[PDB]
């Protein structure tokens, strides 16, 4: 019966029986709310835009209702009103869609087709394999689909890029732009983002660094407070890295037993300045190893920084390096090794600098390096503190000597087993205001300069050293003013084969201050009596010193003492044959052949005695 | 039976039994049934649970309120609770009346119900917002299309982060941790990118991004990129206490134009007094660059500025009336520091620009009217000069004799500078200690030149391979020069012009022929124009091969005197009988060139005697 | 028939054709039909697609399990997959029995289906959580109301960030990047605000926020705000290796009360030994302040503390038994540093407080029993004094003669201090180089005062316009003073009291009348009480206008001796026969005032000779 069918259709759409009609080519649609196609057995809501007299024309399988007025897609209107038919079966069985309001199930979720009809779906299809999802293709419909899509997006990583973010909302801030939460979160990189974990050896964080750097990331932070094990050697750093610890809590640590293991490399492409790789910063972290390693190897590099780094058994090795700063670092069993033989052009490295560092058992060993500078540092114990060497050495006339400057200022060197300073090839150096107490364990000088030229060593204190406080060997044309040499085992200041040095002011002796000293037996000694041009002026010697000065001050040596306490001013004296050849006017000479003083008279051009008589 | 057929199709619709559907009729017992039908309205509604036997139907209105024996029930309300709805034929656009709570009206392919009082009339061309809004007591959206559109809107319009509650550490419960929003937590940091910044090499004007970020109240601003942030709008005023942080020295803030008068940033106090100086801030870990030479920052009436790990390229820093500025771990290429004080109309002095651990190439430091410039542990290479000081007000009035200010230069290296490494005018109370200077070769200039100096100390420096003298002092007085080395300079080691009361002690002069460069220095110390007085040389170790070790007039009236300088005569007391000193110290020894003998002043006899103790003739 | 009619009604509901609906009857061929009807339960169900011809029906139970000749199918499960549901009468609160997977039961205007064993009896008064829970195998929410409510709860209850998966760089696929959660990524950083901190000027007690933040294990804590964070609970103990980071020096951590005994933070080791010292941390980029004077931090038994770009106001730092502490780029206003060591019951010493690039006004540095205080590149203005050192344990036993410690003061400026710039007691091995001092004018005090000094060097400093002497040395021995300038001081340049064996070399004294302030200095160098010995002046350039250049007893027994100081006579060896030196070097020259002649020593004969060679 048509009446009962119209009636149950009315119940479905929530309308009145009076308001339903069968499509019939020639009816006045006006007034009806729902139309029924008896051929397809589908019902459709009618557009509110229906005027009396508009009569049917043709109603097709696509539910396109052609009437007198114009035409209407009843399927499209049905989607608009969320009035759907869920087809039997599924994408897997396949089916054909003819109307915009037909749904097809895939995996317990429904889809409608937004493209051209009819749409045939072959058996074994999925929405993706049959047009994909989007405007003009498959669009998901309904509860199950929305739930799955939300669960999937939240759980698969895609959600943060779909959330728009703007700084300061809900406040409207002039100039703030829309970004995504993904973008904003990506403003920072932690090692953890690349699988890093401070789990004390379970994770190989070497690979996390490698991957992080390969992504283009440069500034990498450590979240943890524990030990990040490193197990793959020779990770190459990118130019201008910055690795940031969590407030000096976490360690980047090698936990193995291979002393050849190296954590990181930094490598330029060749020896010239345009080939040096730009370094970066390590800060606020511990670099450590249970065995001694060279933790980083830099070759052909410039502008490296380490700030607030704690190094444990981890030596830094650089070869052909240019400007490196260690600031506020703590170095335990962790040497600095600088070389330049890879610089095949000039055979030089430049400016390793240490500021506000503390070191224990951590020597600084630089060869063929210009302008090593150490300022406001404390170095404790170790075999030695500072060593310099020159491996070129062999000069060609008119050059007479090869070497480089160090600058060492207001630093403390204490309880070093050997020399605090073992400086070979020191040229134009300035060494000012330091405290040195070293060498006791090996009966070594506190400081030893072998091969020095044109340098200044000013205002330093050498105390309680294992031999001399300071020994100068093969040093020329250099100044030593205001230095104190106290309580040293064998002597204060010693020279060997030096030439043209000034030793001015300061003081030598023993002051017996609580905390350690020897009774120093010698002040200044030219130990092998073979220096010339050594000038001592104004030095305050402790009267109790057994030997204040040992120095040959005979007339041809050019060695001379003036106003040094407990030592006479050098007197020109000698035999008649050793009278000077070109004396200044009124020159006074004590003639040991005659046993009298004599004076050079420049007008007569003769030596005379005190009574005015010519001698000779 | 048509009633029965209708009852049946309704039972199918609700999933109930056929006999559980009842028509409304006044008086009928409602117990047991599940669904009631209104024959007038032609609507069905689920009945509420628990209608006990005896309850009889009384009335049912167009709003689907059912009245019965034991009370009443809003069947529209019940239907909403069970998500049992009717979608009316219209839309908000054609207009409709809403009579019951479970009727839905379509707006833009989405459904809404009315949560207000009923009936609800809706004129054509209405919307949920125009007809009472959306929320409790008004329109509430219902169903799939609505929820999908609202979620899409929410997620895409920026409001979502503020709705997500966040607490640090969850799901762990951390004592003291508070609830915030994701929005809040994300806003804890500001990147230039948040205000439109982009390192796209000139497409974006990042000057505006800085201006907008600062105006928001942001102070600490980070750069995310590794490329070039182009700057195209001049004179962006910095707030007090900014911090601009680059991405590990990778990105550049760069001027790409051709106007050499462009300036990126200004920092400007409100006047010249200390409580009016604007508090500066920090630039760190980045490159400040320009293709043409510019003054990239101009500070006027400012205090407490820091630059740390900044690489400057063609970018000069210009400050006028400034107080305490630090450059630390900077790399300065073609990038001058220019300090002035004429805007300080109170004292006309600026204070304490300080450089530490810097490397400079072609980047002079040029300060006028500035007290306590300090350079420590720095390297300066090339350039026209490295350090220049000047005093504008060379205007003193007696009893004042001189005007100037101190510099402190310590353990720094100045190398291959084309002119003077140090060009110091008006240098007073300065300390210059432990430095290396090799400068002036390209222009035949002194390594260092002090013109107008008072009461200063220059100690333990090395001047080597300089283009004229290592160091020249002109109009310097009451100053000490101890332990300095002067090696292999073109013309001489140390020179004086019109100086007074200087001590030159120790150190050494000569040439040591070290591989890397030197001249054969022909002169040690020279009083170049023979017009200085009170110049005291003591204990200086001269290379014997020096042609002229000392050039100095040591006659009695000059007060110039030499003692223990190798290869140089000591200044001896000597002269004619007429020139015997008038008030000699006790036992004074004088070589009398008239007599050709030494004589001694005896303070007891009050006479000059020879060595035999006889008085010499003396009127 | 009514069966025909019911089938038609059902067909409309499912959107199928009338002949595609079938009643379950045992034995029927099921193929071809789309919907089946159970006439007993009066429920309809979609049939699964593709039942093959000849598949005959066996049974259909109250669970809607359809058993047939080829197998069985759960039509309830299929209904769920197609979102074809029945909403039961009633609710969880009234109770019900669930028999089929596609039955829904309402609770709180939301629907649930049962995913567990059927049937499921729900007792009256139930809720989903009370009647089995929500999740797989239990209750599962269905539909619009439920989903809306669940979305609102999940965003608002704090659990959402941990549910959102995150990976760095998406949608780009970055090798090595791992999945984390948004919660994890946000938790990478800690602000004080996360623990309730607020810069609301006293309303919030931020002391407690810090306590809670550190108790969580967090170490690096950031301040978001630019205002005042009030602190109201005293003695918050810092963890080891904290880092507190201000917002670019804008915010203040401030005490707003009136109790001068209030202390913000403590850092406390477990005892005096090196393995018991607590590792400190960093404060940076912030203001520490109080309206009344307080000791804002108290450190006891501590090592490795840093303060960088901190502005201190009325806030003294007090450390007792401390080892290595750095203040860099700090501004100190009315904010003393107080260093002590009496809590070190082992050695009674503290070590290496260091100041670099600091500015201070009215903020003295007062350290007792402390080795190696170092001040470099600093400026100190005003205050009662700038730098003070003291020794508590002054008494010594033979062979010790003296107790004290080094200070290192380099290239720093001390100006307009009311009393002494430097008040140094027990100064041993100190190096004081390249400083500028102008102090004491307000109290007629010396610019610098060293009382008890040994084996130290003071080089290349300038002392100008001080309130008495530029520098006074009292009880100083075996020390060097080279290249210093003493200008324009009220009473004198350099003074000594009870000293022994000092060298004073070069530099200059006088007044240069430079605009900006000076006195007319009346005295150069003075041995003020005429009781020092072994004082050696060499090469000092004195202003000719000085009224008294040198005040010093240079008689033969005092070992005091002047050479080449302008305007001062050179010291001549002279005196009575009784005071002739015993056994001096050969040809030593002495003016014998008893005989009124010079005489020369002949070492071999052990006799004095006159200039004619005769014994005297
Ligand atoms: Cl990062
Ligand atoms: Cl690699
Ligand atoms: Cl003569
Ligand atoms: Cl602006
Ligand atoms: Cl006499
Ligand atoms: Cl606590
Ligand atoms: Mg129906
Ligand atoms: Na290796
Ligand atoms: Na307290
Ligand atoms: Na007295």
């Amino acid at each position: 019966s048509i009446e009962v069918n119209k009636q149950s259709i009315a119940r479905n759409f929530g309308v009145k029986e009076d308001e339903v009609i069968y499509f019939t080519a020639g009816i006045d649609l006006s007034g009806f709310k729902v139309i029924y196609d008896e051929s397809t057995q589908r019902a459709y809501s009618l557009p509110f835009g229906i005027v009396s007299g508009t009569t049917a024309i043709s109603l097709d399988e696509r539910a396109i209702l052609t009437h007198s007025a114009g035409s209407v897609d009843l399927g499209e209107l049905a989607v608009s009103r969320e009035e759907y038919v869920t087809l039997p079966g599924s994408f897997n069985f396949g089916h054909t869609i003819n109307v915009k309001n037909e749904l097809l199930v895939h995996d317990d979720k429904k889809y409608r087709w937004d493209g051209s009809l009819p749409k045939v779906v072959a058996a074994g299809s999925t929405p993706d394999s049959s047009g994909g999802v989007g405007l003009g293709a498959w669009l998901s419909v309904g509860d199950a689909a929305l739930r799955a899509e939300l669960n999937t997006k939240v759980s698969d990583g895609t959600f943060p890029a779909t959330i728009k973010y703007k700084y300061g909302l809900p406040s409207v801030i002039d100039g703030a732009i829309y970004r995504t939460v993904q973008d904003k979160l990506d403003d920072f990189v932690f090692l953890e983002d690349f699988g890093g974990k401070d789990d004390a050896g379970s994770t190989d964080n070497s690979i996390a660094f490698r991957k992080a750097f390969a992504s283009g990331a440069r500034k990498i932070r450590l979240r943890g407070s524990g030990v990040y094990g490193m197990a793959t050697r020779d990770i190459e750093l990118p130019a201008k890295y910055e690795i940031i610890g969590n407030a000096k809590n976490p360690e980047i640590k090698y936990l193995g037993t291979d002393t050849s293991f190296t954590m990181f490399t930094l490598t330029g492409s060749g020896p010239a300045s345009n080939q040096w790789k730009q370094g970066g910063m390590f800060r606020d972290l511990i670099i450590s190893s249970d065995v001694k390693i060279n933790w980083m190897l830099g070759r052909h590099v410039q502008n490296l920084d380490y700030d607030r780094v704690f190094f444990y058994n981890s030596a830094t090795v650089l070869n052909n390096y240019h400007y490196v700063n260690f600031t506020r670092c703590e170095r335990w069993g962790s040497a600095f090794i600088g070389r330049a033989d890879l610089n095949t052009i000039q055979f030089i490295s430049e400016s390793p600098k240490f500021h506000l560092c503390f070191s224990s058992g951590s020597p600084i060993d630089v060869w063929d390096t210009a302008d090593l500078a150490i300022t406001k540092c404390t170095m404790f114990a170790g075999d030695y503190a500072v060593r310099t060497r020159v491996t070129q050495k062999q000069v060609t006339a008119p050059d007479l000597f090869a070497g480089y400057p160090v600058l060492i200022t207001c630093s403390v060197f204490d309880a070093v087993r050997g020399h605090a300073w073992d400086l070979e090839g020191s040229v134009y150096s300035t060494i000012t205001g330091n405290l040195v107490s070293a060498g006791r364990d090996t009966n070594s000088h506190g400081a030893y300069i072998k091969g020095g030229r044109s340098l200044s060593l000013t205002g330093n204190v050498f105390t309680y050293c294992g031999n001399y406080g300071l020994v100068l060997e093969d040093v020329q044309q250099s100044g030593f003013v205001g230095n104190v040499f106290n309580g040293n085992k064998t002597g204060g200041l010693g020279t060997l084969a030096c030439k043209d040095l000034s030793i001015v002011g300061g003081s030598m002796g023993t002051t017996y201050v609580r905390g350690g000293y020897y009774t120093q037996p010698v002040g200044y000694s030219d130990i092998s009596s073979n220096s010339t041009g050594i000038l001592l002026s104004g030095v305050a010697f402790d009267e109790a010193l057994t030997t204040k000065v040992y120095l040959d001050t005979s007339i041809t040596t050019r060695n001379k003492v003036i106003n040094c306490s407990g030592v006479p001013d050098t007197i020109a004296r000698g035999s008649t044959a050793n009278r000077p050849a070109n004396p200044q006017a009124s020159y006074q000479y004590y003639d040991t052949t005659l046993g009298i003083p004599i004076w050079w008279n420049s007008v007569s051009g003769t030596w005379k005695n005190a009574a005015g008589a010519d001698v000779h």
